[PDB]
């Protein structure tokens, strides 16, 4: 009930990490390991809390067509006297590798004594398709696999002058995406901010009430909730659903040249989160992929939440709503909030945080 403020800040306390849009679908940007720096490309991923670089300890092809970061090289790199192994599996591929601490420096601030994994297989494949260098994961410290403090965390101990805020842009077309560490720019929005409570501090998720496609109900007969999670081009629904979705959401093909008459007649999708209602237009939720108009979609069951859980994307869903994540402390709940993004934006102009009251 108590609300948040959007505040002016002075430029440096918001700073702005352009994302490129690769061809092979990653939103990248531009982070420097140790000393001397060296250079990598990660993605930033709300849905995974580990810092991950690809490092020279990989020697697979997928790994060998990236600049590698090389440990050896690096004056600030330190291992532990006891090394810890890292593995991770997700539906596409597996990460495995092994724990070190690392200077970085993103968008100008520095952050010592920051625990990373060192990538060493790549090998379970999502990483043959697309050009990997990294992952900074946004999530929260829960799922960190190792070390005590987060990334996020981490940066914002060390640099008083961020606050515990971060948003995204997404823009492709457009060669403006902007990944924006300590508030906001109201360049990438128009109307209100609207916010929802973060439920459980592990995913950035918020209870989910209700979905529609035209006018058929497919959720929800239990509990739900949505997770809004960047390192997804795509929104996800569990299995039952995700059935019964395409059942009704047809693919079609189509051109840049006539994909509006395609599409003119397919059905409006709506979220509800409580008095909030989130509506995807087809020209949002379809997406040209190989003369073919296919919905941005794809099943994905969250075995925590005991697949209840909806995910948000970063080309579904984050395109068209411009997002705010706010870390809650205490007695105050971690928020996610949400505005129509702005199609106009350049450059941020001016930036902003949100303050809550
Ligand atoms: C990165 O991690 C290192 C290792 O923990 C941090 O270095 C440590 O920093 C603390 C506080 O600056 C030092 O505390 C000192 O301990 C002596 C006793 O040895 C005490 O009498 C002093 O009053 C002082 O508080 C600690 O010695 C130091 N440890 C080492 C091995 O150098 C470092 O601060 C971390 N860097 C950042 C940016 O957080
Ligand atoms: C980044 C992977 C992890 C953390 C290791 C693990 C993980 O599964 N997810 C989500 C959870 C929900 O289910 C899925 C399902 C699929 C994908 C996927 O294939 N993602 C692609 C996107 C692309 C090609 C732009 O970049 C990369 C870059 C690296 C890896 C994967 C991708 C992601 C998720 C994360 N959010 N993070």
């Amino acid at each position: 009930k108590n609300a948040h403020a959007v505040v002016e800040q002075t430029e440096e306390n918001v700073f702005l990490i352009p994302l490129k849009h690769l061809r092979d679908s990653q939103f990248v940007g531009t982070l420097l390991v140790g000393v001397p720096p060296q250079e990598i490309h990660p993605i930033f991923d709300t849905g995974s809390t580990n810092l991950w670089v690809v490092t020279t300890d990989c020697e697979e092809e997928s790994c060998k067509k990236v600049k590698r970061y090389n440990p050896y090289k690096s004056k600030t790199f330190r291992r532990s006297f006891i090394g810890k192994n890292l593995h991770i599996v997700f539906g596409s591929g597996s990460i495995s590798g092994s724990i070190g601490k690392e200077t970085f420096v993103l968008g100008d601030h520095t952050v010592r004594n920051q625990t990373f994994g060192l990538v060493e297989s790549e090998s379970n494949n999502i990483f043959d398709y697309i050009d990997f260098e990294g992952i900074v994961g946004l999530g929260f410290p829960e799922m960190l696999s190792a070390g005590k403090v987060s990334f996020f965390d981490n940066l914002l101990s060390q640099n008083k002058n961020l606050s515990p805020q971060f948003s995204f842009y997404i823009s492709p077309e457009d060669n403006t995406s902007t990944f924006l560490v300590g508030g906001v720019s109201k360049s990438f929005y128009e109307g209100s901010i609207y916010m929802l409570p973060v439920v459980k501090e592990y995913y950035w998720e918020v209870e989910l009430d209700g979905i529609y496609v035209g006018e058929k109900k497919i959720c929800c007969e239990e509990k739900s909730y949505a997770i809004f999670d960047t390192g997804t081009s795509y929104n996800t629904m569990p299995s039952a659903q995700m059935k019964g979705f395409f059942d009704v959401v047809p693919s079609a093909p189509c051109t840049e040249e006539n994909y509006q008459e395609v599409l003119k007649n397919y059905p409006v999708i709506k979220y509800l989160f409580g008095d909030l209602v989130i509506e995807l237009l087809p020209e949002e939720y379809m997406i040209l992929n190989e003369e073919s108009c296919i919905p941005a979609y794809m099943q994905i069951d969250v075995p925590s939440e005991k697949n209840h859980a909806y995910l948000l994307g970063s080309i579904a869903f984050m395109r068209h709503y411009y997002t705010v994540f706010v870390r809650g402390a205490g007695g105050q709940p971690s928020m996610v909030g949400v505005a129509k993004a702005r199609a106009a934006a350049e450059a941020a102009q001016k930036v902003a945080e949100l303050e809550n009251f």
